[PDB]
């Protein structure tokens, strides 16, 4: 099995992290950072521990890690010398986009269906089962050899930090202060589509703008109205003050 690696895009001085969901990888995020590329905009997407790595990896990890590896993105592209950074992530990184933007300065936050409700931790923890079985059958294993690893899968007590990392940046949203585009897929069967409007009209920005996207899916950057996805981001961008 061939595993998504981070990647770093240049191109202009205006710099983007982008942030991927929980059980996703460089992949959820990868075609966003090549449009931007072509456009003028340096992308760096980094990776969460446990993530793009066998599924059994997956569940000895959780939130603090996954936000360490956000900061250490973000850290990287001022190592590089981008002093302006924008954030923009999908799903579980729309959220870290959101906490990012109340810890370091960020130009603007562009969360990409991100939840803002908290599902039970067994819902929680079902799409990691379905997520090892899709990864055991990607790597050819039979249906025996699957139910045989999947028998013995350990529990991930960590989700239910993942539930406070939720609830904690639902009830801190007054502190988003930078220029924000929420994005929204309205066919969104993994998370309560409501979190948008909870996202929206929570932030402090006087700057922000909800965009449904009315036959897309949750995995929105993936799906087939991912060229308009592409145009509202770049549009929002390009109004942001940046200092050239």
């Amino acid at each position: 099995i061939t595993l998504p690696k981070p990647f770093f895009f240049e191109g202009g001085n205006r710099a983007v992290l982008l942030l991927h969901g929980f059980t996703g990888s460089s992949a959820d995020v990868r075609m966003l950072g090549r449009y931007l590329q072509k456009h003028g905009y340096t992308s760096l997407a980094p990776q969460y521990k446990g993530h793009a790595a066998p599924p059994e990896e997956l569940t000895k990890t959780g939130p603090a890690d996954w936000w360490q590896d956000v900061l250490d993105g973000y850290e990287e592209l001022k190592a590089k010398g981008y002093d302006e950074i924008a954030v923009c992530g999908l799903s579980l990184g729309g959220v870290m986009s959101l906490r990012l933007s109340m810890h370091r300065p960020v130009k603007a936050v562009i969360p990409m269906c991100a939840p803002a409700y908290i599902k039970s931790e067994d819902v929680m923890y079902a799409g990691v089962t379905e997520y090892a079985r899709e990864f055991k059958k990607r790597e050819g294993k039979s249906v025996d050899e699957i139910e045989q690893e999947m028998a013995v899968f350990e529990p991930m007590p960590t989700l239910k930090d993942l539930q406070a990392l939720l609830k904690e940046t639902r009830d801190s949203l007054e502190d988003v202060y930078a220029p924000t585009l929420v994005v929204q897929a309205r066919n969104d069967h993994m998370i309560n589509t409501d979190s948008a409007n909870i996202i929206h009209d929570g932030v402090s920005a006087l700057q922000k703008e909800l965009i449904w996207y009315e036959n897309s899916g949750h995995v929105i950057t993936l799906d087939k109205e991912k060229e308009t996805l592409h145009q509202d981001i770049h549009e929002f961008l390009d109004g942001l003050n940046w200092s050239h």
